[PDB]
């Protein structure tokens, strides 16, 4: 009799552990930390708070969670981006799960809440697992007291860490936190090979647009930008890329993009004069990678080609001022998740207007909303570092410790490169691949052990 | 004319270095920036910089923006195939002591660093040092220990150097202050991963023509060099395999799209003939090593190559194949310089029609400088304006002359401000016409960072 | 008002099939051009076509392009995954004779196809036949001959039901003249190439979702599907090798980076399990057919692949993967539609966690528009647009009118001419945005062309 | 006491005959040809006339031709393409030739003489080996008589092929030809495949210019154009392509590239106004790839961005306007076949002047003027026909046969399919690559012979 969730049709479970079962095949970094820790059960008594994307691949993140010995209560981080499919047969299996693809923004907010009430009190939770950090956020100003029982958060993703490091900084973070966005099999791996994966992927699903032959603008050239831009070229588009950082935008050079500004000179005095008309006139699609606010403007919008296409790929939607497109045009339904928005006004469309715009998502994450985000094999590696990022949280135990020493030991961290190498070569050996041994001569010649690590923090790969 | 202080191949060539200096100096705008933007102020005057390092056309451009802004310095290459000898005559013409030509042997190399060193038989007053790969430093350290009290630092190009460096402070050894150049994000990411896609090709083009499309090749290692020189192969339609000891590199590997191997079964190294993976390595008929590491291509691996397949090195030191090896065993047929047939059928003589041969290029010696000319001007732009900002810096320290307290505490072997890392990137960036966006006051508040930069946290990995 | 000559999934999507081909409009400019040119002139007055070709999105185009120039028609999919259901609709809806859902059974696949060829239990007076594959023409040759003693001419769009025509041809069996509209350039080189390039690895990914790079595909065959095939994989960072029975296509595959191998060992498939290379097979993640021929991935082979491997075809018909011995010999678990995990374990039942399985996608039907939504509109525009121009062209030849003689002297296979296949190209090009050059009349008389083209002679490859 | 040759160097004959040696073992098609027909000697009596590039591939070309049985006199048919080691070896070989890198147009012409005159009066020549149509022309209007007792000629590219069919369309060929350009291991193998792999690498000997996020033009393509754009994409150049004919447009389009023109609207008017001066100001480097006239123009030239590279590799230098440039700036070589023209006047430039381009190989063929031209493992394939050509017209006997007999055989014609696909085969093999053979039923099925041709002449791969 167990009704301790809320999913889109709990009839999809049957589908969702077939799938299941072929990610777990698809998923030997973590499916290897099942065997390793499960005699040993080094999350057993802990209490997680999830709030991360209720796809298949967090489907088998929570389940590994789980066979370690914790309980969880899951949400989704996006208001599109959870399988209904996943969903189902995670609260099939008895886990408190609440998530729907489709989610009003209210619902979004009543979801994270099922996570911390139990039975209409706090729940006894001791870890968070985020991504995005709107679950760390709701627990620092809404439920402070339940942070006193917190040893931990492990955030997934690059605007999550921005915002602890914020409170780090403020001195307003009451837990310490690991950063697993920036271990390389997940920030190298997930933010860039992940989105190379999954832009193309989404954009064929919403709209079957031809891509080659056809002119992108990608804002952003960090690991998403990257991951974003081949995305594109690797279809044949020819790609264009603005950058707020010179030194990404030499990496984008060097990759064979042109580097552009959507600005005269570069600089957005916000006013139509500064739009540089003839590129965005030219531009079929434009993609959003920053983590940053309004990178594609009210202006940028006027300007653009009748029919681009316009989808946003960092964490969050108001990359694009959709905002300004709601106020004052028309919006047309093509089908979930693909509105034509129509350049002629607000009071209704002409059906067969030519003056239109293709938005995916509502400008949430595309890749998530109009696909499935990240292959599972992929984000094997980003999910083996939350288990392992759990598990050390919780086995520090920061709670327990006096104030004094909290303080000594509140911090935003990586996890060690050991840990780093150890998820890589499970990656590896799933493709099949040999890695080479050093002999005793070399690993001294090189100044490293034979085990690893094999470079120094400072290494950037 | 009148001045002497200097040995090249064939002064006669100064003409022509100087033709394509005046091209390559159109090619490093950041760097001729730093020329334009330090030549009032003279921040390096009074320095006497001993510099080791590739006599290239690239390296002409370094010294003389080092001159322009006031420096003195004596000049040698730190490898002896990597000169191109139009450009060390254009240096000597312009009245520069530099020692250098393209096929020293390994006496003359030794003896061109200590001419660098000595100036009429005594040691120069050097004060700054400027190095690749570290032969330079290592002779001061043990050779001429007494120089080192009036040096204010080391400013250091590549990977291998770098090393040789941190043993050193580990040690208690190293006696002068170091920049890391290497690890900047416009050297790094730029000279030792996309120069070497430039020139990688290049120099196995010009010393074989052979047709790469289509072909397999074999890659040790997948660092930053790895990394260029797989993608350099790739993209000529190459079927590239990757061997790594490193897992984190090995999955950056099968994530752009390479098989990951091993030459050894299991990936284990114990010597044996037992141990190749025959099967493999008689498939290949390219094996190119990156490592900075000792015999990552050995005698086992040598013996198992493809019959007529090309055996080169694109790391620092040609220690990464097993050349003393094939010195001792078979018999060598130069082709043309840099360039030799290595007959496995034995030592004395060779069937000049023999079918069983592998092609070295550049003797194991870094093959894009050996057999081609290295990294273009335009990659070498930033990391040479790397090394004239680390110049300053260093000189402007002072170390030499600073008390033992502050000698202690600035002892140490650091990289460049990521302000300055931002500031020849964007140089580079108006190079190729691109244009940088400029943040709003809002938007840099909202992601914590000034409109000036920097943009990244010191953490961030690019 | 009370039309029911129609039979489709869903009535109630056609809202949402006409808001995609208003989209799909705007990115079929050649097509939509053909639509403004010839609507006045009405070309296809009195034309009733038999269609039967994949009822998706982009074939709505084209139907509408029909009727809008005059002609009656009547229309069926060619294969029993391909239809797009809210596609069908928006066609239905408009009053348009449509037979077609995605998922037919065999029989209702012929059912669909015998409603377009009688109405009302009686053979429509047809005279113009549409067809993709050679479905529809063979069962008008075979059960309906009276028919085409009016038909004027079939406008074939592939491979595959061209060399049905030509065998129909060279047997003395063939009864109306034909346009092959798969070797226009705009076609051939269009469709075939880079419609699978952009489709095969999106049915793929909404198949399976699983991770390409890195892992290693075997393509069998390089003609155009197998050429378009192998860069929708590699594109995506997969390893890929080629097999192909036609060394110029094996050339082809080498010289644009591909490693050609064969299933069987030295290439002689001998039919026993020994001759198959099981080292090779047994690494392999992915197979996929592009080769429009029998059984070229065989029971031996689906025997050895790797556990988990993906098997696919994008050939025109299923036999190119012998499926039927699956379904004789193993236990098919759906997934969900069209993609089944084939338990190599045992034909009565499966362990549900059993790891000895294949994934099948679309039952070895055509994947691209199986498993997604087949090419995209702006690639269909150059076919679609073909086959408009093809339609008129042997509509207006009126064929069926001339006396036996004569039908005799113009029984025949052809091509649309050069210049026609230039304007398709033309509009296409404008839709990306292009500029062609115009040459100038001492250019053009340089190279013996006239400046409106044809540009090239006819023996020309592109 | 052998003198019948003119070189640059006979003392470099021992390290062209190093090249040669390895050469060989990369041209398997052609060195196979070379070892099956020796004992029948097909070529025993024939006297043939060669005006091919001096390369080291042609090198292993004509001693294939004389193990066969031919005698071959031999010149260059570009003054920058030959070899000089190449050229040394076949002299020192006892072979006549007639080249050397660097000659005057004088020179070459006195090249082409040197081959159809032994001891001042017409050889007795059978055969002619051509490329590019300047010996076939020289014979026809210059040496007529020559003419009546050669059986034929093997034209190698697709100007010379063009000239041949302006000369049997106006009635004046006087022996057949086969156009071993449009054989598939030919033409979609050196036109294309050399191309990519040969030019890029004469812009790096020739300027040791970084390629990568610079912007290119490419004027044309076809087989060449389609080759070069390659050559400069996959070196990370953002490149533009430009076209006349709409179907090899759309490929470009297709195949990722921006198609553009150099004039408003695509309309040469021949003025100033009619330049697209923006688009040309952008552009680092320009190459005509197209067998035509005029295609970098004066008024282009005038409009490039300074510094930037201009260079052609089609057959002949009038792809662009040297004539111009040489009447009008101040041309400053660098290095052999390295000059920069100075745009700011004929009378002298200042060293630093930074107004001027720098031009490859004189607008010779850039690929065999400025580094080695295609590689042996690609000519393997164009040499082979060649060799398979050269059997074929001699063994038909062409001028011994009556008139009637000759009027049915005076055509322009290529190899049959079946020889192509032999010479593909050897090509694949000497990859390792391995061809299945179709089973008995599989032939059937789809109409040919387990042997093959396995494509209708229609075919175009
Ligand atoms: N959708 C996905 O699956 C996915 C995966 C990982 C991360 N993310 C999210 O994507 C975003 C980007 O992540 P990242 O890891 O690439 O971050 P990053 O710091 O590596 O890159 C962001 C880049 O945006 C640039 N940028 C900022 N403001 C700009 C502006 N106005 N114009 C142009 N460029 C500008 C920055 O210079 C930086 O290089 C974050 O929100 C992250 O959480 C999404
Ligand atoms: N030729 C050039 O122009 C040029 C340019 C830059 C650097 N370098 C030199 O190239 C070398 C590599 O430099 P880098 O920056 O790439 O260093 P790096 O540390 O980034 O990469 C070296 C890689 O080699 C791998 N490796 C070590 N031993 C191995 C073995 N036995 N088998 C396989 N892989 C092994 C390591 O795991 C590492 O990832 C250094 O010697 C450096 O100084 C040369
Ligand atoms: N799914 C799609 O959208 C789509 C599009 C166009 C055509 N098609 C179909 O795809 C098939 C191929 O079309 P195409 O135009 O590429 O034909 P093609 O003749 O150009 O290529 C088929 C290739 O298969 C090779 N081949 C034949 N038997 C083989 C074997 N046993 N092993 C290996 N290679 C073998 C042939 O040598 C040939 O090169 C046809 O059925 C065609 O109708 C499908
Ligand atoms: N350098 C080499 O090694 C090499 C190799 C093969 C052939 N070639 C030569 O290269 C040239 C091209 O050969 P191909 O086989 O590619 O010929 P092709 O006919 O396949 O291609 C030439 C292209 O130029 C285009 N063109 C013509 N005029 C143009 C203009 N004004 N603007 C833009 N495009 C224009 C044509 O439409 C055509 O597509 C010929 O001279 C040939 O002899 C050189
Ligand atoms: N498939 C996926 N599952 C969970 N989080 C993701 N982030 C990006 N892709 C994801
Ligand atoms: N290397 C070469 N030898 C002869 N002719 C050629 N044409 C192009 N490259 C050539
Ligand atoms: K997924
Ligand atoms: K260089
Ligand atoms: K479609
Ligand atoms: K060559």
């Amino acid at each position: 009799g167990f009704t301790d969730y809320k999913v889109a049709d709990i009839t999809l479970a049957a589908w969702g552990r077939r799938e299941l079962i072929i990610a777990e095949s698809e998923m030997p970094a973590l499916m290897g930390l099942r065997r390793k820790y499960a005699g040993q059960q080094p999350l057993k008594g802990a209490k997680i708070l999830g709030c991360i994307h209720m796809t298949i691949q967090t489907g088998v993140l929570i389940e590994t969670l789980v066979a370690l010995g914790a309980e969880v209560r899951w949400s989704s981080c996006n208001i599109f981006s959870t399988q209904d499919q996943a969903a189902a047969a995670i609260a099939a299996a008895g886990i408190p799960v609440f998530a729907w693809k489709g989610e009003t923004e209210e619902e979004y907010e009543w979801c994270i809440e099922q996570t911390i009430l139990k039975d209409g009190q706090p729940w006894d939770a001791n870890m968070v697992l985020d991504d995005g950090g709107d679950l760390t956020e709701i627990l620092h100003k809404k439920y402070p007291q339940m942070l006193e029982r917190i040893h931990g958060i492990t955030e997934e993703t690059t605007t999550g860490v921005h915002r602890l490091l914020d409170m780090l900084k403020n001195g307003t973070l009451k837990v310490p936190a690991i950063n697993v966005n920036d271990s390389v099999t997940k920030s190298k791996n997930d933010n860039k090979y992940g989105c190379r994966h999954s832009l193309n992927d989404a954009i064929k699903r919403g709209t079957d647009h031809l891509l080659s032959g056809k002119q992108a603008l990608v804002i952003g050239y960090g690991d998403v930008g990257k991951g974003s831009s081949q995305s594109l070229r690797q279809e044949g588009m020819i790609v264009k890329v603005a950058e707020v950082d010179p030194i990404c935008a030499m990496q984008a050079c060097m990759d064979g993009f042109e580097v552009v500004s959507p600005y005269k000179n570069g600089i957005n005095d916000g006013t139509e004069a500064s739009i540089d008309a003839a590129l965005l006139g030219k531009i079929d699609l434009i993609v959003t990678t920053t983590g940053n606010v309004n990178v594609c403007d009210a202006n940028m919008l006027k300007a653009l080609k009748k029919r681009a296409v316009v989808c946003n790929i960092g964490h969050f939607d108001n990359e694009i001022d959709t905002a300004f497109m709601r106020k004052n045009w028309a919006w047309e339904e093509v089908k979930p998740q693909v509105h034509k928005i129509h350049r002629t006004g607000k009071d209704g469309f002409d059906a067969h207007n030519d003056d239109y715009l293709i938005l995916l998502a509502e400008g949430r994450l595309v890749n998530l909303g109009n696909a499935t985000g990240h292959p599972s094999r992929i984000m094997d590696g980003s999910f083996a570092n939350q288990v392992l990022a759990q598990i050390h949280l919780f086995e520090q135990k920061y709670a327990d410790l006096p104030a004094a020493e909290k303080a000594k030991r509140l911090s935003v961290e990586v996890l060690p490169k050991k840990l780093d190498e150890e998820v890589a070569l499970e990656m590896v050996k799933g493709f099949g691949g040999v890695v080479t041994q050093l002999t005793p001569k070399q690993a001294e010649y090189i100044g490293v052990s034979v085990e690893g690590p094999f470079k120094p923090d400072t290494y950037r790969y």
